[PDB]
């Protein structure tokens, strides 16, 4: 439980709140990703070049389809894993084993329509299964030979049409290394975001999603935080494609889970400046604070996305600070020629004016600080309109027992923090 | 103030020398970015894609639309600020949110000028305003439509071209949530860099630059420390456009200031190969040392470029190492089989002959180092070309008070860094 | 050498194991890329643009001319550096000063076959030189207007044709400054990766290593890991182009040096739940443990592949730690809602079953764990078929001198470490 009066006055003003959000129940789509592509219209100019082709997609699937039977094959039915056979592994990998097993029925699903799969001639195309699923299919150079080269073939001769396809082929096979690279190497525990499919599509992830039904204006959450994410569960070596399950997951609310920013300004110490150190947000659990490390999460306007929990034990010296003890609250000093001096808090203004400007637009007067008092607080009691720095804002009033002074503050212990500082520092406690 | 001799002793070698520029004042040029092209020449093929995107388009501006204007309704007129209707910001946020109610004379200016924003049938066009500024306006899918479709339109029937451009649309959408995405969530703190927003126009940041009259080359030193950024000033949700102004700061020569980098080599310790702890950057603002963080700036021939001032305080005992007293130079062991053994510095050679080979050309000998030598120094007093590894080098004359020596070198206390061993080794301190 | 027994019992168990290598002796190929585009079929509807392009070229290149210069006029002829012309460098830089005047006569090779690379109008062609080693010269640009324009020249007039070459110029000028940036700032020590050159000719990165002689399947080790890089020999500033030299090296197995992958569970201490702080991935020489930071290196399936040797030393705990110390091993608190329960190592399970559920399914009854008791071994002494979470696995058999068991398992010191909190433990250290 922070407390706020006693950190105000070490600099840490209180910052939004948002809530807490971590991955929910799954939903998934089907989708299939051609690797050989319907050339009708050119087959009798690019012949060579198509198989060469084939025989190097070939020689790419054949690994792939070595790894995801050999998984298979540890698994027999719920699902019961053959330790032995698979021998070591995570939790994480042998969930995902069980998983691809469950999956054997989608996989089957759409092997019985592959003639369908086959003879499509348009770069995306929706497909019926047996057990009434869809199925996206596409297929990228169809598509760029529907535009590029049909519309003028009378214009071109064959050795042209050769040349021109054959550098589409290999262009696309690039890309192909690129974005499933990891997904061939271990298909059985990778996952690849939507984002990175769609790589393979000219960036298009908007059509891709619009196939499987959803509209991208209504994922923000779950398609910028990077959750919709496919795994390979099937391929098809001499049919030439990647059959993908996409998945789009519900986010579960976390209750009694508040993430609080906090806000770090400059403050006086007898003439010098100094700013407290404190994590940019802490997460609170009905009545207990922990770290929560957001560089790993999507911060939106209202709500903290993670993937997981990665909430993380908080030192005791830390909870003392945030707690109300800010003799526990390590400082540094400011070194650089700017910090924020300056912050805004339920309509009310702290600042370091012994750094900045302070001044009162209503009496055309200067604001003091006493070189003893850490911040000063500007509020409506006595003028309206101040002038911060460059700036002019209008204030609210202060709540509390009496008027705010910061005049016999408590501080921690300076520091000095870095890689390099910290060894030499460390050195000298143990070598001393 | 760095004592180079001692630091040479301990295998800290002086590199080069590089100045120190921060971010300056301002200058700005006009920019709209259409979300909904000009379809004339195929309106009657595609009437049924294009009406489903307009409306999408419809949906992603509105919301943008009322953030801009909740904050244009807290700023009246320099401008004041309400602190109360505000709530909570930053020092940063307030300054933006001023800042945007500055620009809006620029965002009517652009306004009325929507009907030849509209009727452009280019993919790049410059629009004179009222206020003779001149504005960029590009609508990236009337390019494509220019250039893959109306060439050929005479091979194409309706439902293709009507498929051919959806697709278009489409990907052009996913460009946009990807390029601007951040943004149209958070129009008025979040910056788009100019290589971000060319990601819309097919990648052509040379293209849009010289459109707002800057040559790419002349520009480099902003140009790639990422200094050229736009924000949304204003969107016009029924005509379909971002409206955007972008910055072309100036350069400031920090005064006083200077970077020095430091060159690391190994060195001897009793038949062990050892390598002091330092950071590669130092800053120096007249006399004082401070550390520099430049992995946040870009380093180029002859400038550190920084956005703002980054100094930070350095520790004392890491300012006594510096300073020349090397019994404070915390040292970690090499266990890896390569190190840097040698470096160039003022046309002399430091290297460490223990662990590498040196010898003399002229002479065709061995050069020695007691085990008791911590660097050896080549110079031109006595051998002008040496072998150090595989390399010849010429070398120049030394400058001091006789013969450099290392005989009697004091030593700091080893270390090992890393952030599990910090964690096990301050446990153990502690502890015990 | 790691002790696998006394590690279990506070949640370390052993994982996968791989071997190292790092990158062995070179072998090159060479390269030309052309800035300046043959532009045949269209010379006179785009004459205006063309020569504003021809001299933005120029300029770009002539800075780069004088940096290759600078260094070649320092070594001369193995061959000698001047050091004292040159003045300060590091070993590496001296280095790829040596290797610039080596690559000389390949430079000569390719400026006297200036005419054919001139004269050359496919986007890909490979050239013979006179020393008998092959040329790979690219144009990205003509294979441009060989596909997008003359198939479709006589429906364009000439404004039409000069627009739309001077935009297609004008966004390959913006890919070079992209791609080869940092290159053309310092040609005579920074190198650009196979994908990162690539992303001037349409990211086909497989095209050009076909040309080169090379399949992309069989060059995943180093193709994945970034060590197919390139640098620039030379240049031409009135022809505009580029000459490369292309880099595939062979890897080293690096002799009795292993990796071995390490993975932490939790465990009970009286009813709270703990994790053991290690590495992940502990390398051993011999019989000697060191550190590596795989983060700069690419693990596969069965290898960890660097650019060179990153062993780091360990400290002196974590080696007894690892040694079968386990009063040495620093542990941490979990506070989130996740944490791996279980792992499978050599066909056996190890949990912790008092945080997750296991269960005997040959008798249907819970497992037990006595609260002093940290782990659980599940074998097949008693029951085949467990379940564990949210999965049923089969088991094999325990190797041992008896009953496993963790009863009384000496604890090392309990720790929370981030970098605000070494910060405040710190300098409540050295305050007190
Ligand atoms: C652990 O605590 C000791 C004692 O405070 C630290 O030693 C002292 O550190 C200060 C800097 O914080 C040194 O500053 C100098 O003090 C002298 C006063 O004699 C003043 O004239 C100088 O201008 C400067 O301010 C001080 O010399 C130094 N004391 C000694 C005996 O060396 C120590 O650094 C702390 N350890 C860590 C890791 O922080
Ligand atoms: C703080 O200082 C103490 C005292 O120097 C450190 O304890 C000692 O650390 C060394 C390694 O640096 C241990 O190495 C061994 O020394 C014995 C000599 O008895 C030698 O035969 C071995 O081959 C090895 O070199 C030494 O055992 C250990 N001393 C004790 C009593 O355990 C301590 O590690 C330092 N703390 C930190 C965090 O650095
Ligand atoms: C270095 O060691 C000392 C001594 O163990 C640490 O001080 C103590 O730290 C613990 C937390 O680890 C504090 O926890 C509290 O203990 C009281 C028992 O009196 C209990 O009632 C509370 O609920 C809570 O568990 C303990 O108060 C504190 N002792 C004192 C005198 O303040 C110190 O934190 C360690 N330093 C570092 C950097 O770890
Ligand atoms: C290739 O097949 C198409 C479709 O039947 C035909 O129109 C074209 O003339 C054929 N080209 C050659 C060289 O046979
Ligand atoms: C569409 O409009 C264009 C321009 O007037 C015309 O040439 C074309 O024939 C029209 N197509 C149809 C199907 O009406
Ligand atoms: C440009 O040159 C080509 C090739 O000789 C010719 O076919 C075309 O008509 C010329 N165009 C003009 C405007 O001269």
């Amino acid at each position: 439980s922070l407390h706020y009066d006693s950190l105000s006055k070490v600099g840490i003003i209180k910052g939004l709140t948002y809530n807490y959000k971590i991955k929910g129940s799954p939903s998934t789509k089907l989708m299939v990703v051609k690797l050989i592509p319907n050339i009708d219209g050119v087959r009798n100019c690019t012949q060579k070049q198509f198989d060469e082709y084939k025989n190097l997609v070939k020689n790419v699937l054949e690994p792939v389809k070595l790894a995801l039977n050999a998984m298979l094959d540890n698994v027999k039915s719920g699902a019961i894993m053959a330790g032995v056979a698979l021998g070591v592994a995570t939790a994480a990998t042998v969930t995902a084993g069980i998983a691809l097993h469950r999956s054997n029925e989608n996989a089957q699903a759409i092997a019985n329509m592959k003639n369908a799969i086959q003879n499509t001639n348009e770069a995306v195309k929706q497909l019926q299964l047996a057990n009434k699923q869809t199925l996206a299919v596409i297929d990228t150079i169809r598509g760029e030979i529907n535009n590029n080269i049909i519309p003028v073939i009378n214009q071109l001769s064959c050795d042209t049409i050769g040349l021109s396809v054959g550098i589409k082929l290999t262009q696309y096979y690039s890309e192909i290394l690129t974005a499933f690279g990891p997904a061939l190497q271990n298909p059985v525990n990778t996952r690849i975001t939507i984002q990175a499919i769609s790589s393979v599509f000219n960036r298009n992830f908007d059509e891709l999603l619009k196939i499987m039904g959803y509209t991208s204006g209504d994922l923000y959450e779950i398609l910028h935080s990077g959750l919709i994410r496919g795994n390979i569960i099937d391929v098809d070596v001499e049919a030439g494609y990647i059959a993908l399950e996409i998945e789009f997951p519900n986010l579960t609310l976390v209750p009694n889970a508040v993430v609080q920013e906090l806000m770090p300004i400059s403050y006086n110490v007898d003439g010098d400046e100094w700013v407290t150190l404190v994590p940019r947000f802490v997460l609170t659990r009905t009545t207990l604070l922990s770290n929560i490390d957001t560089s790993r999460c999507t911060v939106t306007e209202s709500s903290v996305i993670c993937d997981n929990d990665y909430a993380l034990p908080m030192s005791y010296e830390l909870i003392g600070c945030l707690q109300g003890d800010t003799s526990k609250c390590a400082r540094e000093k400011v070194v650089s020629s700017y910090v924020p001096r300056f912050a805004l808090s339920d309509g009310l203004v702290y600042a370091n004016c012994l750094n900045t400007i302070c001044r009162c637009m209503d009496t055309d007067t200067p604001i003091s600080q006493s070189l003893g008092t850490t911040v000063s607080l500007l509020d409506n009691k006595k003028c309206l309109v101040y002038q911060v720095g460059d700036i002019l804002i209008s204030v609210g009033s202060y709540l509390g027992e009496g008027e705010y002074s910061a005049d016999n503050v408590e501080l921690g212990p300076p520091v000095v923090i870095d890689k390099i500082d910290i060894g030499n520092q460390l050195a000298g406690i143990n070598q001393t």
